[PDB]
């Protein structure tokens, strides 16, 4: 029926399967669920975290959306989210249990921190259940190891130029970047030119799930908002790499 | 029949048995043997996060097998736990290795298979929330916002290695801070801005704090990490002072 006040509940990153069984445990028991998605021109929600939640056999009726087109005001989701904290707050005043819902980890890159200061500054009960991130899964969805014994792994998002990346590789084991669409019309020939093992992965553990290690196969592809590139020697131990 | 016979990289996660994912839990109540990692000091003392963990699920005992090195042969030396699993992978078997954290993210698991690998072996990898991305979420704190960068490092030789990071990187990770416990204290002083210390987060024990006083008479254990981030400010414990 309920338990917390405001809960920020990670989904894990696409894959069902890979939600915690305490995340799970909580949305079952979540009064309301606030989901991100975006809208296109017509009608017509996207949205990856309704997916997963599609999947637990919930009450459709306890899901609220907050819905964006595709922009970059660091991501109008935080006005978005800002905007839906209200209800949320009001939905705690009757007593009842709110979840926030994140893709991968609330707390890594998730604009659901917001309604967590907030949270936090009004005094109410919060809490944070984490999940599995994006380029974890990935990694382990490509048979390969992202970090080992001495290595170092940076990891950054929403990746401005292409010459962000190319700058940091020499001096990191790994580099992980998130948030590909950025760099979509850059990609292809900063790969080229890399001409070093990486992974790029998309909608991971999802529906349409895309991973490559080949160049070629990215030539003619749209880089949409869900995909990361791994750049990294272990990228050779993958499954998806000739070298085995 | 025997002609199945597989082998998985289960991880478990990073301590709470609730942060398991419904999968991995799954693959080990299907598995018929279960590996778990874990260490031996001289006086034959065992230390194993890992079992620790398996332990908090209802799995039949006999299932479990011990891969235990000693604090001493680095390659440990013992890789030979394979062979192992390997006869029960030939002997038909679903054989189950697992990993505190995530098992490709500074695991003792890529070893294994890698060696897999090499044989015949189909050895499918399913994740777990690494350590330092649960003990930010048991903090209230985020990791990382809007293009942020996040540097991650872990069993460092020297503390200079981490001073030498924060000149460049706002946000920095130091996994297994026993390899610099002498200097943790001073480095913490001289660093004067917002970290986080957390140690067996999830279990029996855990311990969190944003406190230089609270680490000064504390035995810094092998799982155990610091953040250091302005992003610790957003926690209830950054220091009221």
């Amino acid at each position: 029926n309920n338990q917390g006040s405001i809960i920020s509940v990670s989904l894990g990153p696409g894959d069902p399967g890979l939600i915690t069984v305490k995340a799970l445990s909580q949305l079952r028991e979540a009064d309301v669920i606030y989901y991100p998605g975006t809208v296109s021109a017509s009608g017509a929600v996207t949205s990856v975290a309704l997916d997963i939640l599609k999947e637990f056999d919930l009450d459709p009726s306890k899901l609220r959306g907050m819905l964006v087109p595709m922009s970059r005001s660091r991501g109008a989701a935080e006005a978005s989210y800002a905007a839906n904290y209200a209800s949320m707050a009001e939905e705690v005043q009757a007593g009842r249990r709110v979840a926030v819902v994140s893709v991968g980890d609330g707390g890594f890159y998730s604009t659901a921190s917001a309604i967590i200061e907030r949270a936090r500054r009004d005094g109410l009960d919060c809490s944070m259940t984490p999940g599995i991130p994006a380029f974890i899964a990935a990694g382990s969805a490509a048979g390969m190891p992202l970090a080992l014994q001495s290595d170092s792994v940076l990891v950054l998002a929403q990746i401005d130029e292409i010459g962000e990346l190319e700058r940091a590789l020499v001096t990191h084991s790994t580099v992980v970047v998130m948030k590909l669409s950025t760099v979509r019309d850059e990609l292809v020939s900063f790969l080229e030119r890399y001409a070093k093992p990486f992974l790029y992965a998309e909608k991971v553990g999802m529906a349409g799930e895309f991973i490559t290690m080949e160049v070629d196969a990215l030539r003619s592809r749209a880089i949409p908002y869900f995909s990361l590139l791994v750049c990294s020697p272990h990228c050779r131990q993958s499954t998806l790499s000739p070298f085995a």
